[PDB]
């Protein structure tokens, strides 16, 4: 029914059929619709060019669900949809032995503002555009018809529904309630999440192949795993043949957690070490004393300075990571993160750098990470890579 | 005790423990240094700030051997730095199942202008810079010292040198001569290398996690590869368990040595096609018919639009990776590569977004590769990251 009319010259970035569409190159809107509608979206001369949804509210006016012109948005698609990712999940699962993994991740899988994880039987949405929350229904419905066992659990308390004029909301969809702590598995190793309170939608499956490569380096090593939360890369270095391994949070919950990972993979607690304290404490007071390690993770959250997209200049990482390359022997090696929007990869490479002359010590990259397979970037979106981390040898 | 001169205010990349001092940055010669000659390079009031070797010939003027005062340049400073190299790599052999690897991998272990590679008992020899090719005799000392039973092979026939003010150089140093084709290992996998007459050193030590994930890829799928020289992907698809590997070649000689790496690892030879022609023209030629593959290794030569760093806007990737993702199906798999300075990963990516667009085709990118981890980068040095490459899934 409603258009939204692209100024002139405006339509480049649809041509390389990207998702987002600014207010900004919008000329103006033939007809209401209101939030989260379907619309059409048309060059300065009306030419059809995409039908998306729209957001009012939102700086990022209208997201593309579709360049087919014959293709409605309605179950039918969502399933559609669903199919077409759940083909790329199913070989993941069997090639990886998982039985989580995150089914759709929003733009990359052709459903702007919709993502989904699978934990075990139970599908965790997070309806984070104006679109998404309006398409609820058909989702859900398309959903029970494709996974008619699983219990859909809603996980859109995330701050940036707000950018969407939405408020935030959560909890059960469909099905049974989520326990407290449910075993999913990764690569042979058992790992327990929140669904109802746990960080995102329940645990950070993006980080699947960090952990898995931090097995790689740490055999009979002593491991420091700072901001270790529910403990994923504390297991992962039992798993991996450490001789210690210490793992560091605020928050006792989880690392409570994080020792019944390790029970429950029947692994050797006499090995790993459980620090509730402030990061930056601990890591002061062990520098102060020359403590070392031979492998240190390193994945904090918001840098601090979050949220500050403006007055960033959160080096906080500089700190963290000159701090880590000090607790570290000669060889030592330095798996460190960085999820932050005020920083890219090449950004974060120099801070890195920068930790490293403070330090007064060298550092080779060896390697470079990435959100795992199931967290694809379609080419047309590389906005979508968010995940930054390198491994670093301290020479 | 000839000293290089800085402009003011021009020393900041020192600082920052940049290897390299480029000619733009020099104030002054302070004495006459012949090519390749150690000497000192100081700030507009005369503070020492490294010792490096003079490259008069070179844009690069000079490269610092070391930023300790105390330091000399002697047998016994190679003798460190190879010590302090094989730490890491004696680790990564042991780790990965190699008997071969980049040993120095010229400023990122320390050795501007430096790069030796091991393959079994033999250690294979590039001197690309001024003070590389002067250093040869206190070099060749430490080696002899450090691997006694090891033969020295010199593979100095890089264009490099010419922009040194150097002539290439090749032939043997010390110990037998390298047989034809000398067997290697990596990852529980044997290919075969020509030190003498082969590419580089005799093979690309540097794509061998490339290789390693094409195996994650392949099971029971038709695979096509691309460029296949004398072998290594063909293998990789193989021990991966493909259903059928297509390998494209002009040269007869690699194709040869392909299926001989067959052979060696007693893999199915039923399975493994090698094909002698043009590779853009077979590739139209399947296209043209209709052919397709699940998945698809496109490692093309040397830039193919080389003939400078800047010379490169050359649409060649773009047309070869447009046709490689129209030989694939939905849910086929690209992994197609770059070592060219013609462009940096961001503009690899562009490229590919842009043949995918041209092709009709929307593509998801769910893993980044970069040169093996015996090939690290210093942080100092951020221009040695080369290697580029790309895993992409056809939606």
């Amino acid at each position: 029914s409603v258009r939204l009319v692209l100024a002139k010259g405006r339509e480049k970035s649809l041509l390389r059929r990207h998702p987002w569409v600014f207010s900004g190159a919008v000329a103006r809107m033939e007809g209401k619709a209101s939030l989260g509608e379907t619309i059409d979206i048309v060059d300065h001369q009306g030419k059809w060019l995409a039908r998306g949804a729209y957001s009012p509210a939102s700086q990022i006016r209208a997201r593309v669900w579709t360049f087919d012109p014959s293709e409605s948005i309605d179950i039918a698609f969502f399933s559609r949809r669903l199919q077409q990712a759940q083909k790329w999940r199913d070989w993941l699962a069997q090639k990886d032995g998982l039985d989580s993994y995150r089914l759709i991740a929003g733009e990359s899988d052709g459903l702007p503002g919709i993502t989904i994880d699978r934990f075990g039987n139970f599908l965790v949405l997070q309806l984070l555009s104006a679109g998404a929350e309006y398409q609820r229904a058909a989702l859900i419905s398309a959903l029970q018809t494709l996974y008619p066992e699983c219990s859909i659990y809603d996980r859109s308390d995330v701050a940036v529904r707000k950018k969407e004029g939405m408020e935030l909301t959560q909890g059960p969809v469909t099905g049974e309630l989520p326990p407290a702590l449910l075993p999913i598995e990764e690569h042979g190793m058992k790992l327990l999440v929140d669904i109802q309170h746990g960080h995102k939608t329940g645990y950070y499956l993006d980080q699947r192949d960090s952990r898995l490569a931090t097995r790689r380096y740490v055999e009979n090593k002593r491991v420091l795993n700072c901001f270790s939360y529910t403990g994923g890369f504390a297991v992962s270095a039992l798993m991996g043949g450490c001789s210690q391994v210490v793992s560091v949070d605020t928050s006792q919950e989880a690392l409570d957690i994080a020792r019944q990972n390790v029970e429950l993979n029947k692994l050797d607690l006499s090995k790993a070490e459980f620090v509730r304290d402030d990061v930056f404490k601990l890591l002061r007071t062990y520098r102060d004393r020359g403590e070392k390690f031979d492998v240190i993770v390193m994945d904090p959250p918001k840098f601090v300075e979050n949220k500050s997209q403006l007055m960033g200049a959160c080096r906080g990482y500089k700190d963290i990571n000159m701090l880590a390359i000090q607790l570290l022997n000669e060889g030592g090696i330095l798996l460190t993160f960085s999820c932050s929007g005020l920083m890219t990869s090449d950004l974060f490479q120099k801070i890195i750098a920068d930790a490293a002359i403070d330090a007064g010590r060298d550092v080779q990259f060896i390697e470079q990470f990435r959100q795992a397979a199931d967290h694809p970037v379609i080419a047309t979106y590389p906005e979508g890579l968010y995940l930054k981390g390198f491994a670093c040898r301290v020479m």
